[PDB]
This record gives C-alpha cells, structure tokens and sequence, in this order.
C-alpha cells in the first residue's frame, strides 16, 4: 500500500491500543470494586453468623 | 499488500475500532450499575448491623 | 507483500471481528442478567426494611 | 512491507485470535457462574420471604 | 509500504498482544474472586436456612 494509507492505519491502531489500555485500567478498577463488595459481604456473613448463634 | 485490498482492511479495522468504543461504553455503564448495587448492599449491611446490635 | 497471504489475514481479521461481536453480545446479555439480579436484590432489601421496622 | 515481516505479523495475529477466543470462552464460563449465583439469590429471596411471612 | 513503518506497527501490535494477555489474566483472577464470592453466598444461604428452620 501507499505510505499515506499505511500511516493512517498505524495511527488508527495506536488509537485502539490507547483505548484498550484505558479499558484494561477500567476493568481493574471494577475488579477493585468487586473485591470491596466481596469483603463487605464477608463482614455481613460474619455479623449474621454472630446474630444467628445468639438467637438460635 | 496492494491498495484496494489494504483500503478494505483499513476500513474493516476502523469499524472494529468503533465497535470497541461501544463495548468500552457498555462496560462503563455496567461498572456504574455494579457500584450502585455495591452501595445498596453496603446500605443493607449497615441496616442489618443496626437491627442485630441496637435492637437485639 | 503477497496479495494471497494478505487475503488470508483479511479473512482471519473477519473471523476475529465476528468473534468480537459475539463477545460484545455476550457481555450485553450478562448486563441483562446483572440487572435481573440487582432488581432481585432490591426486592430483598425492601422486604428486609419492612421486616426490621416491624421487629425493631 | 517484505513478505517476511508480514508473515511474522500474520502468525502473531493468529496467536492473538486464539487468545481472544480463549478469553471469550472464559467470559462465557463466568456468565454460567453468574447465572448460577443469580438463581441461588432468587432462592434465598423466596426463603427470606417465607420466613418473614410465617413470622408476622 | 515501507519496512520502517511496518516495524513500528509490528512493535505496537506486540505491545497490544502483551496487554491483552495481562487483561486475560486479570479476567481469570476476577473469575476466581467471583467464584469465591458465590461460595461465600452459598455458605450464608445455608446459615440462613438453619436459622429460619429454628423459628418455625
């Protein structure tokens, strides 16, 4: 192909690489959010077990 | 390779790049929904703690 | 480069593009499942709220 | 480009295509885990409702 | 098009490929977090069943 056409594609690919990098960071922020929920659920589970034992 | 073939692929790539932006947007909408659920759960956990601690 | 090897790459990219579309659909189907769950969690939280108020 | 550079790229793309397919299968496996969880939650929700009803 | 420009694209694609492998690992780690959460929920569900049974 012409250099001009290839350069358009390579810079387009660079935009995609940047978008993917952002999505990867977004996904990891979601993972952090999910871990925070999981730990909050663990705290609930322990509080429940405590209550259910005392009120069994 | 040749121009006509390359131009077609460059177009196909750009269509994929646009679809990737829409997926990234879909994932962020999901992240907001998930955070909403996580905070709703956090609210529930605090109400459960109040019931179990302050009223039992 | 060889037109014929480029033809293979173009086809393999089309295959990737279709698989990406399948994944994007699957992700959006997952979002619908997450929405059903989030709604179900709301059902529970609101039921618990009522219960707690009556048993405070 | 030269055929050698292109052919290396095409081989690298085929490897990425295979990894993407793997990820899409991983994502679909997750969707099964999520649906199983959603169903477990709907069953908890019914059992909570039954408890709250019988305990009026 | 030129070998120099192709070499730059090939480098960018290799970097994307590596990022994708990282993301796929991150997704698998999330899947593991999710399964552990699902099992935690099942453990709660059993605790709640045992508690509710004793209030009949």
């Amino acid at each position: 192909s012409s250099n001009a056409k290839f350069d358009q594609f390579s810079s387009d690919f660079q935009t995609f690489n940047a978008k993917f990098d952002q999505f990867s960071n977004d996904f990891n922020a979601f993972r952090s959010d999910f871990q925070a929920f999981k730990d909050d659920f663990a705290r609930f589970n322990q509080r429940f077990d405590n209550f259910a034992t005392k009120y069994r």
